[PDB]
């Protein structure tokens, strides 16, 4: 069975800027933009859906990375799928994890970014709450980092 969520994130930055920050540049923006995230390697694809993205970033001391691959991208509408398929976003624990996110205008010319999360996990397990808790954190972090970047270097 699938457990669902809804969050939502907020910058200050242009939908239209985001997304070209974050979807057609981020192998070159995220590494630059956050300084916990050391890399970004394409292994697989296009840049189209397929696409398969390596982030490696720094965590407790610890060196680790996910594999992102692009489940749906719709650039006219600035929307972007994708989900996990390795690395430390994908434990043990989780067998499939989806995002699904679309960049909306927020206030004074800012955005909201919509993120909903599918989950399935192994076992009866439900998602793990202080997991999911740090992860909302980390998102808000990075969102954060972007948009510092983009306010100096547009
Ligand atoms: O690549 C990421 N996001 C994104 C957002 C909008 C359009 C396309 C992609 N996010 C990401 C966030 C945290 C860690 C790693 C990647
Ligand atoms: O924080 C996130 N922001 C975002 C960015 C672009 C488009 C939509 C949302 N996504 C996020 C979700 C889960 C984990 C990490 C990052
Ligand atoms: O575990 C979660 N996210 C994640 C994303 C990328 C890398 C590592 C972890 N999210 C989560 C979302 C909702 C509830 C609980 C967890
Ligand atoms: O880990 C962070 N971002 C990230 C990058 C790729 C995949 C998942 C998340 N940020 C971070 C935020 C606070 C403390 C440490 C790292
Ligand atoms: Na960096
Ligand atoms: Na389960």
């Amino acid at each position: 069975g699938v457990f669902t969520f809804q969050d939502e994130y907020t910058s200050t930055i242009a939908p239209a800027k985001l997304y070209k920050a974050l979807v057609t540049d981020a192998d070159i923006i995220i590494p630059k933009a956050v300084e916990t995230i050391q890399s970004v390697e394409i292994v697989e694809g296009n840049g189209g859906p397929g696409t398969i993205k390596k982030l490696t970033f720094i965590e407790g001391g610890e060196s680790k990375y996910v594999l992102h691959k692009i489940e749906a991208i719709d650039e006219a509408n600035l929307g972007y799928n994708y989900s996990i398929v390795g690395g430390v976003g994908l434990p043990d624990t989780i067998e499939k994890i989806s995002f699904e996110t679309k960049l909306v205008e927020g206030a004074n010319g800012g955005s909201i970014g919509k993120v909903t999360i599918k989950i399935e996990t192994k076992g009866d397990a439900q998602p793990n709450e202080e997991e999911g808790k740090a992860a909302k954190a980390r998102g808000d972090a990075f969102f954060k980092a972007i948009e510092s970047y983009l306010s100096a270097h547009p």
